[PDB]
């Protein structure tokens, strides 16, 4: 069970993820789709959703980073901006419920390297998806595979127009998070922001897609406490590709690289590029977004900043 | 320098001022606590031999801004705080106390103001002598088992062999931990011991008296603010020495060593943040009683640097 700080905690950014074992966060999940009405307005069977949530859990893997808390993280941190930006003023309730279900789902199953190694390694995934976004397209069609699943369908009473919009939201969604696309994807949003139309369904559905992306590689919007441990667990799954790439003479990307990734290295630059733009052109939708991410963005890349030159002076000291 | 009872209770806690005392006193400070620890008691160590031992160390330390006998000082002293701290008589058989206790006196010897990088990049007679790997704190080790060679400066002459064996081994250790090159290995793997630490494990043990030595080694600023900042001071100015030297012969400067760039609030704010508080941080896992006395002192600290860094920005505005 649950207490009922816990459940207002659920609400905003500063959640502590670390705190709690799986149970609690399917339990966290379950209350996100009743308390955003889901349940309601699509007529989900309560015991329903909770067979689909442990169905869910059981097909994301044991990886350092791209597990299932991970998806916690990204589906807990979308609940977060419903509220922070009033989204149900802004967005249907199906467009909501593919936010939150795209949002559990974009990371189904992975396996842990990433979708440059799958394509230079000429894996089964790579092959069955001909080198397009193989791990973003296998995760669809996994979240997909677990809704055929009659007991794990929580749209099992969703008529069959409500269906294909709702999957074809999801997918979009999912596929929007393969990193490959960021400055192509971005491109689109900020074009538009000139000029954004919350009636315009191209707007619209640009708009999610970049909530999605926003949710995704927000770790460092956490407070230091939270964010940090998360970025150990990235360099553990990305030093662990870069080893097998290594001993198959595929490619080894510099930021993955031992003899050139540090953890202050790691952030200051996706921070920095990535993170605050991003961020930065969402607040010209959501002004109430400055304080309360685009700050900590602001005091992450301060302190990982001040850890790189303290990680220098101690590079002197080796290196013979 | 016939210690007062006042200072005999001072001497145990961090925030003793290591500013007041003479070579004479420090050097009267430090015999105490070989009585006072039972290890002029258990070790047979006679105690005209302890006398001269100190001076025969207090010789051995050069005039340098910072590495210096003061210096030296502060560290015995630190590692001799947290004995009873964390009552590590308790835990720690007397051989370990004086293993801990001795290698703070001499884990500098012989320091020349240089560290590690110029020795190396300047290819002197101690890189070249110890092929690259830990030129000083070799050095420091060296001189250390020289001093106790003579026989009028053995304060373990009535150890038996099996027993110094035992403790130079350990010496050895704690010496060379002092690296700074090392600090995130040596960290590294005491937090994987850490996660289901074990008293009765040796190897679990070595490592402990590694983070206490390394502890003391850079306790400035768990010292109260009067008594630290004139040490951040003797810093730069033995740094400055180092990069003054570097530029003139054409040697790279370590950016936190140069002169048109450091600021004793840069010198101080990730230092503190990135190697003081995570490394008090695990000791305080161990004895929690460490958290109160020296993370206290070093949130203080630290955020006093911080705001002295906002201080010194703003007025960067000329
Ligand atoms: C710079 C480095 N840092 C980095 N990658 C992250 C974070 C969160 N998710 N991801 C990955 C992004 C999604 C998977 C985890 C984070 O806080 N930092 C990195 O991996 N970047 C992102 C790319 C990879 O393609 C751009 C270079
Ligand atoms: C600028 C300097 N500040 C700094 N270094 C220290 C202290 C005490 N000993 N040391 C060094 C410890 C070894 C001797 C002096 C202190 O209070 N501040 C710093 O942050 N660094 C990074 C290193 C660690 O190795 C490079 C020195
Ligand atoms: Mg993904
Ligand atoms: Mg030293
Ligand atoms: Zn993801
Ligand atoms: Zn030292």
């Amino acid at each position: 069970l649950l207490s009922p700080e816990t459940i207002e905690a659920l609400r905003k950014p500063t959640f502590d993820v670390w705190l709690w074992e799986p149970n609690e966060m399917l339990s966290c999940l379950e209350h996100m789709y009743h308390d955003l009405g889901l349940v309601r307005d699509f007529s989900i069977n309560p015991v329903t959703l909770r067979r689909w949530l442990f169905c869910v859990h059981d097909n994301y893997r044991n990886n350092p980073f791209h597990n299932f808390r991970h998806c916690f993280c990204v589906a807990q941190m979308m609940y977060s901006m419903v509220w922070l930006c009033s989204l149900q003023e802004k967005f249907s309730q199906t467009d909501i419920l593919i936010l939150m279900t795209a949002a559990i789902c974009h990371d189904l199953d992975h396996p842990g390297y990433n979708n440059t190694y799958q394509i230079n390694a000429r894996t089964e995934l790579a092959v069955r998806y001909n080198d397009i976004s193989p791990l973003e397209n296998h995760h669809c069609a996994v979240a997909f595979q677990i809704l055929a699943e009659p007991e794990c369908n929580i749209f099992s009473n969703i008529p069959p127009d409500g269906f294909k919009q709702i999957r074809q939201g999801m997918i979009t969604l999912i596929l929007a998070t393969d990193m490959a696309r960021h400055a192509e994807i971005m491109d689109s949003f900020k074009e538009k922001m000139e000029n954004f139309d919350y009636s315009n369904e191209e707007h619209m559905t640009l708009l999610k897609m970049i909530l999605i992306k926003c949710c995704d590689i927000s770790n460092e919007v956490r407070p230091m406490e939270v964010a940090e441990p998360w970025v150990d667990c990235l360099l553990e799954e990305y030093f662990m590709q870069s080893d097998r790439e290594k001993s198959e003479g595929l490619p080894v990307a510099p930021f993955m690289d031992r003899d050139k990734v540090t953890k202050a290295t790691a952030q200051i630059g996706f921070i920095k590029f990535v993170l605050i733009p991003m961020f930065e052109t969402v607040t010209k939708l959501f002004p109430m977004v400055e304080e309360i991410m685009l700050q900590p963005l602001w005091e992450s890349r301060d302190r990982y900043e001040e850890l790189k030159r303290i990680d220098d002076a101690m590079k002197e000291l080796q290196k013979k």
